[PDB]
């Protein structure tokens, strides 16, 4: 529980300098004295700001995941479900751009010595599209489709970024991309 | 003549960038290869993601031109094959591949016109592969998921997260998800 209260200040650190101050922000040093840590005791377990930010996003997810019970996603249908849960992160990504920001780039800088924390992430995302469109246990296709939605989101982050395309754009190819995947 | 500078100039892209990746994509190298003034090539491509992007371009230009009925009885064959053999030429071009992810994802705002003009071109081709001819809104709309599929499959693979062989299985898996038999 010492390990684990650590890690809850280095998570919440993380996320209040992103907030703050999007992707340049997050420094190590910054973070470390925020979460009344040792730099080192910060390294050991969060070696790049990477790290932390991916891990810090995986955290939220399972927060949202966990108060997301079956019956709390709205809908009839797979399609008006899978709507309602991309709709709420959509919103979400919306009210908090430097949050967004940060994990954007933190996600172009991501390499094989963060896959551990950027395939637990994907793990979760994909989990909760999934469950969003399935009654029960999802099949092979709805884990599929939720990573085709996560690719067509970080591709249109991407050109948000580097202000090629707007909120209205991002939207817009998340809409597309549910209709046509299971619409 | 413009003309042939401009083919001498994507011509010297495409070779360099086929060699040596992202990074031997530098203007006095690209400019002295073309045999044209490195200002000269400063005034028609201002920057290597304008070189790439255009040079991309070019080639899907010269594949639509020299496409006839592409093959495949449906619309999923017809896509299952054009992004076969695309795939075919990214696995035996991986430099060029390289060099092609980092210019989109260092593409910004001065090069957006040309982004999105190729962009136009190659969802066009894909979508006209699934019409076998003038295709509906819905196939101009699916190819850009595929083209948006592949981005951040690409993204993953130049960052060592996913293989060559992870690439091609996520572009299959999402053609079938979209316009599967």
């Amino acid at each position: 529980e010492a390990q684990r209260e650590r890690r809850k200040r280095i998570l919440d650190a993380t996320m209040a300098i992103a907030s703050k101050g999007g992707y340049e922000a997050v420094q190590m040093r910054a973070v470390a004295d925020r979460a009344d840590v040792a730099v080192g005791t910060l390294y050991r377990y969060f070696p790049s700001k990477v790290h932390l930010l991916v891990s810090a996003l995986g955290r939220e997810f399972s927060r949202i995941d966990a108060k997301t019970d079956r019956s709390a996603v709205a809908g009839a249908t797979p399609f008006q479900r899978l709507n309602f849960m991309v709709g709420k992160l959509n919103r979400a990504m919306q009210r908090n751009p430097l949050l967004t920001e940060a994990m954007t780039r933190a996600y172009v800088f991501a390499d094989a010595s963060a896959a551990s924390e950027v395939d637990q992430v994907e793990k979760l995302i994909d989990s909760m599209f999934a469950r969003a469109m399935a009654n029960g246990e999802p099949t092979e296709d709805q884990y599929h489709i939720a990573r085709v939605i996560s690719d067509v989101w970080l591709s249109n982050l991407l050109a948000w970024l580097t202000r090629r395309a707007s909120a209205t754009d991002v939207s817009k190819r998340l809409d597309l991309a549910v209709r046509l995947l299971i619409g």
